[PDB]
C-alpha cells in the first residue's frame, strides 16, 4: 500500500474498498473516479423496487463509512500509464497514484442481430437504463425479453406486475443457465409461465424488421420495446491498453492483484479463483464486490490478513419468488427439502460431491440459507438422510459442526 | 530487472531466457534450478529420432550462449517466499532472487481409470521415460495407445517403423482435436491407419485387468503396453502455493509477469494470451518455449522492447508426414493447395475469417509454410483465387506484402 490510492469506478466494490480502507487506518489520499453523475448507488434494485417505485434516493450507497474521499463523479479514466503513475481524465486532469485499483465493472453485452434496430431496444444496467425502461412500462404493451437469465425474469415479473405483456427468448433449453440448479430453473419456468410470461426455449433473434423481431424458427414477436439481458463483458479496456493480462476480465490473484505492479481490480470486472471449482471465473454478484473490496483493502492495510475466501453466493427476487444460491449449481447428489410446488413455494435444494456440500438454494426459505452457506464453507459432510429429512433443524448443524 | 535472477526449470523455455539475458547484456548472476538430473535437452526428438536411434547426445540444448550460469541439475525447488524473496531447494539450500522467473513446464495427465493397473503403462514426456518406452518396443509386440493427439500419433508411427502392433484410442471423433484443422484430422487418420494402426474413435477406457484394457463399449483390447497421452497439466504448484494466480497455468501478461510483484513465469506452465483468438490459452509448443522465453528476457534487459507478440505454430513428424500448423485451426473459410491423397502426400490448408488468413497448416511442403506465417502474421487479405490457383507463388505474395 502506498500513497495516494486511486480507484477506477464508482460501484459498489469501489466503495466497500475504500470504506474498508478508512476503517482499516489507512489515512492517506484516496480518490475516487466514476463515469457515472450520479451519487453512488447500488444496482440490485433496480430491476426489483427501484422498477416499481422509482425513488433512487432508497437506493443510494452509504459512502459515510468512507470519509475524506474525493469522488469525482461524471468523468471516465481514459487511460493510465502504469510507469509514470498517472491516471488521464476525460476532463483534462491526471492523477498521480500510489497505488491504483480498477473497480470499472462491466456492461451489456449488446446483441449484433439487433444492432440496426428501428424499434426501441435497450438494456439495463444503470440508473439511466432503468428509468427509460420504466418510461416504456405501459399497461397493457408488450415486452419482449431477449435473455433468461437473473435480471431478464426480474424484470419479467416486475413487467407482468405493471400489467405489461411479456414474452422472452432464450438460446438454452432452461432459464438462468450460468449459474442454478436445473432444478430451480425447471420450476422458475414454472412460475414465469403461470403468471403469464410467453417463454421461447432454444430460440434466438435473427433480426427485426418495422417493430417486429424476428427468430431462428423462422417465426416472429410484435413488440413496443425489446430488452436485451444476454449477459454483460468486462469493462477492462484500461487494463488491456496498459498492458495488464485479461480475457473478458482482469486476471487477479487473492490479494486483487493484476499482473501490473502497483495495479489492483476488484468485483465484475476482475477474473478471479472460485475456490469451490477451483477455476479462474468472472463472478458478477453483489456480495462479490462488497466481499472482494474489503478483502482487498484490509490486506493491503495489514498485510498479514489472508486474502479474498469468501464463496460465491447470490440472490434473485422475481415477483412471489424469493430465491437465494449458493456455491455450485451442481454435484454428484442433489437433496430436496420440502415440496416443489406452485402453490405457496417453499423449498430448499442442497448439491453434495461424494457426500460434501458444494451449494445450496432456497426459495422462500432465508431462514435456512445461512446455515446451509455456512456448512458449505467448512466443507460439512452431514448425514444426508438428516439433511433431507423435514424434523432435521440446519441452524443446529451449522453450529454444531 | 533486478539481481539476482533465479529461474526454476531447466528446459527450453529456461534455457532460452537465460541465454538471451547474457545476449541483451545482463551481466549479474543468473542461477537456473533444475529436478531432472540431465544435461538440458529438447523434448521433441523422444517421439522422433531418439525413441529410434536411443543417442540421447544429439538432443542436448545449446547452452554456451548463456555463459556464466550456475545449473543446479538434479535439484527440485519445494517453494518460495515472495517477501522474503528465497527459495527453498530440495538440497536443504536457499537462493536469494531479485527476479525469480518460473519455467517449471507441464506434466502428463494421468488416466484414472487405468491407476491400479497391474500392466505396464507409461506416459511421454521425459528422456527416462522415452528409454523406459523404447526399451518395451519389442517388434511384433502389441502397443496401445490412449489419446489421439500429436505425441500418440508420433509414437505410433515410431512404433509401426519398428515392427510393433499399435491400436490407440480416441475420446473425440477425430485424432488432434486440440490445435488441428479438421480437413488436416481426417487425412492423418486415413495415413494411420494405412500403415496399421487401429484406430478406436469415440472411445474411453474404463479400466483393465490381468494384462486387458477395457473400452466404454463394453470391449477389450489386449496390449503389452499402454502409453498414455492424454494432455499435460501445468506444473504450476509453487506459484499456487505462493499466491500467484493460476488456473492448470500461471497467468502471466505479454512482458511474462505473474500476479507476484517480481515473479514472471514462461513456456508450458504459463496462460497466456492468443493474440489470434484473443483469448488466454496454455499454448504447448516449442515455438511459444523458445520465442517467449526470449521476448521476456529481451524486455526485461530492454524495457522500451516491446512484449511478447508472436503468434502460434508447431511441427509433427509422424513416420512420412512432416505437418506444420500455424495460427487457429479453423474460419469461416478452408483453401486447399494441392491434392490431399496418400499418394505421395503433399499439400497446403489456409485458413481464413472475413478474407484474413487466420491459419496455415503445411503437409510435406515446409517451402510454403515461411511465407503463409508472414501472411498471416500480418493479417493479409490475400485474393483467394490465387490463393487456391496452383500458379501462384507464395513466398512473392509475402514478399509484395
Ligand atoms: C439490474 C441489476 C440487478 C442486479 N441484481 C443483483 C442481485 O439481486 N443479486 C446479486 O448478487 N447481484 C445483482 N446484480 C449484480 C451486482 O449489482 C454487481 O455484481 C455489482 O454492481 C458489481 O459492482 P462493481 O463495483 O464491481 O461494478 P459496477 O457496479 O458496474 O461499477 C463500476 C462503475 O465503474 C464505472 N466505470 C467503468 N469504466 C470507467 C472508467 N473508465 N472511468 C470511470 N468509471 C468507469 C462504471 O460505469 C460503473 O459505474 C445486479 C446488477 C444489475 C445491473
Ligand atoms: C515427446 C514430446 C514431443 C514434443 N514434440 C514437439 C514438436 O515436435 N513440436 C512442438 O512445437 N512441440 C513439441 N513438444 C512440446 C515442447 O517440447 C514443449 O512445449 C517444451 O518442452 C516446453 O518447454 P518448457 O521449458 O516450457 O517446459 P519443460 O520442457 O517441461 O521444462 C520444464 C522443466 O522444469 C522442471 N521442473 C518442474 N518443476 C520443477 C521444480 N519445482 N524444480 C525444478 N525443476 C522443475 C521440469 O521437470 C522440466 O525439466 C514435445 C514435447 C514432448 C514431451
Ligand atoms: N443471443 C442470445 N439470445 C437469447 N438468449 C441468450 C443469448 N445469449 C445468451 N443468452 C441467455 O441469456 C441469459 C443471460 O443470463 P445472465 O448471464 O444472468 O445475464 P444477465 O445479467 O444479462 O441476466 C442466459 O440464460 C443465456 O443462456
Ligand atoms: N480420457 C481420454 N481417453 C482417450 N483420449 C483422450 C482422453 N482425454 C483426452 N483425450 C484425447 O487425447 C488427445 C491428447 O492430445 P494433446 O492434447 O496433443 O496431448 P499429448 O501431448 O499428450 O499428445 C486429444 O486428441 C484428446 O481428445
Amino acid at each position: 500500500l502506498k500513497a495516494p490510492v486511486v480507484v477506477l469506478g464508482a460501484g459498489l466494490a469501489s466503495v466497500s474498498f475504500v470504506a474498508e480502507l478508512r476503517q482499516a487506518g489507512y489515512q492517506g489520499l484516496i480518490t475516487v473516479v466514476g463515469d457515472e453523475a450520479e451519487r453512488p448507488y447500488d444496482r440490485p434494485p433496480l430491476s426489483k423496487d427501484f422498477m416499481a417505485h422509482g425513488d433512487a434516493e432508497k437506493i443510494r450507497l452509504d459512502c459515510k463509512r468512507a470519509p475524506e474521499v474525493e469522488w469525482l463523479l461524471g468523468v471516465t479514466a481514459q487511460s493510465f500509464d502504469p510507469q509514470a503513475h498517472t491516471v488521464a481524465l476525460s476532463d483534462g486532469r491526471t492523477l498521480p497514484y500510489g497505488t491504483l485499483v480498477l473497480a470499472t465493472g462491466a456492461a451489456p453485452r449488446a446483441l449484433p442481430t439487433l444492432q440496426g434496430a428501428t424499434m426501441p431496444v435497450h438494456t439495463l444496467r444503470t440508473l439511466e437504463d432503468a428509468r427509460r425502461i420504466q418510461a416504456g412500462l405501459r399497461p397493457q404493451s408488450r415486452l419482449l425479453i431477449v435473455g433468461g437469465g437473473v435480471i431478464g425474469l426480474e424484470l419479467a415479473a416486475t413487467a407482468r406486475t405493471a400489467g405489461v405483456h411479456v414474452s422472452l427468448v432464450e438460446t438454452q433449453p432452461r432459464l438462468m443457465s450460468r449459474a442454478a440448479p436445473a432444478t430451480l430453473a425447471d420450476f422458475v419456468a414454472r412460475y414465469h409461465a403461470a403468471q403469464g410470461v410467453d417463454l421461447r426455449f432454444e430460440r434466438s433473434v435473427t433480426g427485426s424488421v418495422d417493430g417486429v423481431v424476428l427468430l431462428d424458427d423462422g417465426t416472429r414477436i410484435a413488440a413496443d420495446m425489446v430488452v436485451v439481458g444476454i449477459g454483460v463483458l468486462a469493462n477492462d479496456a484500461l487494463a488491456r491498453a496498459a498492458g495488464l493480462a485479461c480475457d473478458d476480465g482482469i486476471f487477479v490473484d487473492a490479494y486483487g492483484r493484476t499482473t501490473c505492479p502497483d495495479v489492483y481490480a476488484l468485483g465484475d470486472v476482475t477474473r478471479q479463483r472460485n475456490p469451490l471449482s477451483g477455476r479462474f471465473e468472472r463472478i458478477e454478484t453483489w456480495s462479490n464486490a462488497q466481499n472482494q473490496g474489503i478483502a482487498v483493502a484490509r490486506h493491503l492495510v495489514d498485510p498479514t490478513a489472508p486474502g479474498y475466501a469468501e464463496l460465491p453466493w447470490y440472490w434473485s427476487d422475481q415477483g412471489a419468488l424469493r430465491i437465494q444460491v449458493a456455491g455450485l449449481a451442481s454435484g454428484d447428489e442433489e437433496i430436496v427439502r420440502g415440496e416443489v410446488s406452485l402453490d405457496a413455494p417453499k423449498f430448499t435444494l442442497i448439491e453434495l460431491q461424494k457426500g460434501r456440500i458444494v451449494g445450496a438454494t432456497c426459495v422462500n426459505n432465508a431462514r435456512d440459507f445461512a446455515p446451509l452457506r455456512r456448512l458449505l464453507a467448512v466443507g460439512a459432510k452431514p448425514d444426508r438422510a438428516a439433511l433431507a429429512d423435514p424434523a432435521t433443524d440446519l441452524r443446529k448443524l451449522a453450529a454444531a459442526v
